[PDB]
RNA sequence: GGCGCUGCGGGGUUCGAGUCCCCGUGCCACC
């Protein structure tokens, strides 16, 4: 249908009703008239501040500006006892800085530093201001098109760049739309972006570089695009594309996840003939911007031990529950042999072939093309027993606060149990099963 | 605080680690 009916719909489930607003706008009145009081100066930046926020992730933030002469700690804790009075509900959250509510309605209040010029730039919270101040004329009169942004992005889990989901940040998006101008114009140009395409907003062009790199209009150097993954900067183009060939409303919708039957789930397991297992072990208590690093980590690590042994991985994947984690795995060798080869020296070194040659084995080592090899006999011959010995030895390197929760406590689970597990979502992902 | 890319060292695997494994500025951090 009608490009521009589809994004008129799309406004509903994107732009906050009255209801909300108010919400809102009586907790900013009301924020403000107690920040007063005091006699402290803030400033109310943020998504709120330039009415940009999508609907159903309302937050008001305010940044509290002090004076470059109380320099250090001298003004941290400062901050501290600012928050809790004007605030309902105090909790602190981790730089420090504190998390509450006015009036139902969710605040942040943070201490920075008042600076001159993005020239001081040490700290790097001193940047939103500045940030907010570069967007607050610039923004004006296209609120809807950075709200449109963000929930095609979010229907779509590739916004903000939170590392759960290292995907466009909103910063991000009021920046595209004041480049290109406009939503529709931004999904058209995405869809000619490479991963060596620069944005530069202040300069007003593109050029090509050597990553994908949108240009902070306070900072040349700084990449605002950093933490947002190749493989959702991707999936983004793909989606554009998909999005200008046949639009539809559903790209602003939320995608339920793929329910399966256990059953129809182990018999595609037994249709691939791979070996498909999990890592569960209790969820450290740490907050998520700790965690998705610490999960990413320990995935690789295996990964990559799965391949030196040889057992052919084909993907990984991880999932937070409440209180577990899983590492999950598919490998295309379920099983391997007990003997390998074992390379030895050069035929000619006396000394280390003697040494070579002096353990004791159940088969004679041979000679090939000049050096010495033996069979010797592997610790485990299947992928669930390897990654359980590794998992038992290596835990210190799979990540800090993981490792330390594998090293307490780990279970290795396939076969028909893990389909009872939570995670069948994320094995249908992987897999790439439909229906 | 956590993760990531470098740099300098100490261990492990091995007949033998400049190389493989472990250990002792950037990103998300309310940027
Ligand atoms: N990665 C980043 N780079 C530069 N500035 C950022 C940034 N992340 C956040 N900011 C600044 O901090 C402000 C508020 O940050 P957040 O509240 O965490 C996301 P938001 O801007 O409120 O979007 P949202 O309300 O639609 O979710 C932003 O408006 C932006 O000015």
């Amino acid at each position: 249908m009608k490009v521009e009916e589809i994004l008129e719909k799309a406004l509903e489930l994107v732009i906050p009703d009255e209801e909300e607003v108010r919400k809102g706008r009586e907790a900013e009145e009301e924020l403000r008239r107690r920040l007063d009081e005091l006699g402290v100066e803030y400033v109310f930046v943020g998504s709120y501040a330039r009415n940009t926020w999508l609907k159903g992730s309302l937050e008001i933030d305010v940044f509290l500006l002090f004076p470059e002469e109380f320099s250090k700690e001298e003004l941290r804790e400062r901050g501290l006892e600012i928050g809790k009075a004007v605030l309902d509900s105090y909790e602190i959250r981790y730089h420090p800085y504190v998390h509450g509510v006015v009036k139902g309605v969710e605040v942040d209040v943070v201490p920075c530093y008042k600076l001159k010029e993005p020239k001081n730039i040490k700290s790097a919270v001193d940047r939103t201001p500045f940030h907010h101040k570069w967007l607050e004329g610039r923004i004006k009169g296209k609120e809807n098109e950075v709200r449109l942004l963000k929930g095609f992005l979010k229907a779509n889990g590739i916004y903000g760049a939170e590392y759960k989901v290292r995907g466009f940040s909103g910063y991000l998006c009021e920046l595209l739309i004041v480049f290109y101008g406009s939503f529709l114009e931004t999904v058209k140009n995405a869809r000619r972006w490479t991963r060596r395409t620069v944005i530069d907003v202040a300069k007003g062009e593109v050029r090509k570089g050597e990553e994908f790199f949108v240009v902070d209009p306070v900072d040349e150097k700084r990449n605002v695009a950093a933490n947002l993954s190749l493989d959702n900067l991707a999936r983004f183009v793909h989606l554009c594309r998909e999005f200008m060939e046949a639009p539809s409303l559903g790209f602003f919708k939320p995608k339920h996840p793929l329910e399966i039957e256990p059953e129809r789930l182990r018999k595609i397991v037994e249709e691939r003939g791979t070996a498909v297992f999990a890592v569960k072990f209790r969820k450290p208590d740490i907050v998520d911007d700790n965690l998705y690093p610490q999960l990413e980590r320990a995935s690789r690590k295996i990964f990559e031990f799965l391949e030196r042994e040889n057992f052919m991985p084909l993907r990984s994947a991880f999932k937070a529950s409440e209180e577990f984690c899983y590492l999950l795995f598919e490998c295309q060798i379920k099983e391997i042999s007990r003997v390998f080869r074992r390379m030895g020296p050069q035929f000619e070194d006396e000394r280390n072939v003697k040494k070579f040659l002096s353990r004791n084995r159940a088969f004679r080592p041979f000679i090939e093309n000049g050096r010495w090899w033996a069979f010797e006999m592997r610790k485990f011959t299947t992928p669930e027993e390897g990654v359980r010995s590794y998992a038992s030895t290596h835990w210190h390197t799979l990540g800090k606060n993981v490792g330390e929760s594998i090293r307490e406590y780990f279970e290795i689970i396939s076969g028909e149990k893990l389909f009872k597990e939570p995670v069948t979502a994320e094995l249908c992902e992987m897999m790439g099963v439909k229906d």
